């Protein structure tokens, strides 16, 4: 197109005017500003997943194959769970559409609300998606967690970390949602911790 | 850790010191230069998958649901997949190693690299890296192109149009490999020229 | 070896001695009765897919591929899902042992284990397996018709039932789990009471 | 609806008149004449996965879970992949007709129709596709013994046979297609065999 020509010079205008991975960043396919750019790593620091509202399905071959990589070949001792507000993805498991093969997807955020529906269901409406966003980060970490590639790792030594943020559009800042695992234990006791602190609400918020 | 307080104190600094989407980008998880960078693009242009060696496989949910999302849902009208020179993915898949659950993912590579075996096969060793990784891209688009979902949408009209690049990081320029499709015919020749093209090798090179 | 040998002879000597499919039916690999025996059916009237722990999966393109194919080609208009007591892939998910890849595919029944647990908790311990089998079978319809294919063949107007029922190894008597839908409406309802009829435990059952 | 009680009946009526598994058995969806017919086997002694025109997809988490649980919990010997004549999967792979999903699933036949295109072309319409029944199933043993689980089963010494029958609805005689795997080198032997041996034509497949 016109767009895609505006692209192949926005490309070379930019190409003229101008190592290990340390960091494996599972992050969502509508946030808008690069890992890169969040964190200023110099590049090649970072090996990145992106799946729509940054998914770590029990099965998912795709994303499994990623982390499985990263740990055991690349050695890789810091994954990341990136979340984001205003995500769409987020949005668009909460709404009631039939949007297609998505829909599927979807589930896994929506047996997510589930799980927390007496949470959520004592938030007022318009705030429950940024809720779910975070609660969304707090549960995708425990499923990297529980993967057979991490419990593995973990029970052989292996040094492995796992962290679950988000990032809000309105500052920039990276917002650590409590989940924080070196360990099977550590993974257990974070991530009730988490759930926990998330679960006290405002008092103007509370149904 | 120390990488990890690193990063957050860089988050800081950089966000102190500091929409609908256009285009589908499919990018590979080791690929160091963001779309965003690569195109100059404005944040919430761009709607990003990255996997290893970026694969549009026909039977992955992950990256069919992103597919089918963004045509169906966000109605995005382009799709890039953009390949990268000295793609590790590409490397590994071209080694003899038994690296775990991710090789399964690579034998997609290795099948394409078996499809190409002659192309291949009459190129000096040094240089077959760099043509797979260009033959790659050219048949995820093909896979892109031949997807229930991309197929439909062009027989209901829709317009959209499938594009398949390689950067290399030499100097930083998006390079047009030759498939770009707007319907059934228009994949299948495009897609057959590229091959084409591709197949020529430099007399230096000829084994 | 001579297993097989073996094998080649009861064939030879079984067939030297010697069609519109209306039902899918989803069953677990370890299963021991054939479909066609349960229920005394034709030959042709069955598709069938086997997996372990007879799971549809929400993200599973194998199984949800199965399913759109019976029931937007085939146009079957009947899916049963089957459990059976005694279930390997059951006694694996509830077992904390590494076993390796397959984990991952039995998180999903955990997940299920820990939603129930106040249930399952109060339980005798040699019957909670069973009991799991049951819950399993019950949130496998539940999964199903919330698939995107079920629901929008039910948004269209197809005439499709969903069933769940399990079978004793003991006395192969199928007993139907009570979640049964032709609508959503009707496998909320189902559902509903089907998990409050499985909660009414027998006394006998009881720790 | 009465189909349903028939079926509850005719079991109610079949149960009135009334273990290591050995083998994995991979056959197809369509599939009418059960494993346990087909070998006269005993119960148990099957492990039995069936899909859509008997695929071991490289990146299918079900079926790949299942290979993994056989092999390294199991401990089966040995792996059956078992096509059959007239199957209609196959039949909706050569259809250019768009099916939905399931043709993303169809797609993987497809690539191997292509790859085997010169073969194929040169047989009489009628017959080409029992004859891609039958490379189908060297295809799916050729991709099973490539999976990371097949061949570090064999690497770390695990005795482990791996099979690819088919057999003639017509007549229920299981026939060997030759490719028969102890082992990566015994896989790429027979494996060129097999494919050798039915690209020579008998004159009355011929076109
Ligand atoms: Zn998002
Ligand atoms: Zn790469
Ligand atoms: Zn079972
Ligand atoms: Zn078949």
């Amino acid at each position: 197109m016109d767009k895609i020509k505006q692209l192949f010079a926005n490309n070379y205008s930019w190409a003229q005017r101008m190592q290990t991975p340390h960091y494996l960043w599972i992050a969502c396919s509508d946030s808008r500003v690069p890992a890169e750019k969040l964190t200023n790593l110099e590049p090649g620091e970072l090996f990145v997943h992106r799946n729509v509202a940054n998914q770590v399905i029990h099965t998912d071959f795709n994303c499994l194959s990623v982390v499985q990589y990263a740990v055991d070949v690349l050695k890789i001792e810091h994954i990341i769970i990136c979340g984001h507000t205003n995500c769409g993805g987020i949005h668009a498991a909460m709404a009631d559409k039939d949007l297609g093969l998505i829909n599927n997807w979807l589930l896994h955020i929506r047996d997510i609300w589930f799980k927390h529906g007496h949470l959520l269901g004592k938030l007022s409406p318009e705030k429950r998606a940024d809720m779910l966003t975070k609660i969304n980060v707090a549960e995708q970490v425990y499923n990297l967690g529980r993967t057979s590639i991490v419990k593995s790792a973990w029970e052989r030594g292996q040094k492995l970390s796992l962290h679950g943020w988000v990032y809000d559009v309105n500052d920039g800042f990276l917002v650590d949602q409590g989940v924080m695992a070196t360990s099977r234990e550590t993974l257990e006791i974070s991530y009730r911790n988490a759930i926990a602190r998330l679960s006290i609400l405002d008092e103007e918020n509370i149904l």
